[PDB]
């Protein structure tokens, strides 16, 4: 069985890791700023090589050769942090735009739906510019509403890369 990369890009603290966490524990264990990366192999009949990469600013710089190889791109947000929503969204179009991934398809990890405030998918999607079709071209993308520290939606996002990946 075909191993796929999977990356996963966000700014720091957005739930990267703890999603990760979930996908193989089912528990929220402490988390510690991943700088670097953190791989883990997943199987859900397909396994994927899914890399957690680092979401601090000095070392978003190096998401773009890190990611190499990547068959699907998981973008977490943290959906209650609105003061650094203009940061993820500049971030997530350096990774649209990015002429090395310009195929794969983007799940966008709505995560921190539980804290009060939190964005909801319309309102991801307006301030991320995503309802404009003119820069995204062909690409498949969707937005997962998730509570990485309970598990709530982290299963049904990764079905989404698995999904993509069987095709
Ligand atoms: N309330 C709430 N807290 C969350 C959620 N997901 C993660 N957290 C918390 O957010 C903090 C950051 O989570 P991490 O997984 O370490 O974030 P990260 O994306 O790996 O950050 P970097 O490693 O620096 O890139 C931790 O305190 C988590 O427990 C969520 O859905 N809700
Ligand atoms: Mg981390």
């Amino acid at each position: 069985k075909k191993q796929f990369k999977i990356a996963v890009v966000g700014l720091d603290s957005a739930g990267k890791t703890t999603m990760l966490n979930f996908l193989r524990f089912e528990k929220n264990i402490e988390t510690l700023p991943t700088i670097g990366v953190n791989v883990e192999v997943l199987k859900r009949n397909v396994n994927l090589s899914i890399f957690d990469l680092g979401g601090l600013l000095h070392f978003r710089n190096l998401w773009g050769t890190l990611m190499k190889g990547s068959s699907a791109i998981i973008f977490v947000m943290d959906s209650a942090d609105r003061y650094r929503i203009e940061e993820a969204k500049n971030e997530l179009w350096k990774v649209l735009l990015d002429p090395n991934y310009p195929d794969a398809p983007l799940l966008i990890v709505a995560n921190k739906q539980d804290k009060e405030g939190a964005m909801s998918i319309q309102e991801i999607i307006s301030v991320c510019g995503l309802d404009n079709p003119e820069k995204l071209g062909n690409r498949s993308w969707h937005i997962q509403p998730t509570v990485a520290t309970t598990g709530q939606g982290v299963e049904e996002a990764i079905k989404w890369i698995v999904m993509e990946l069987d095709k």
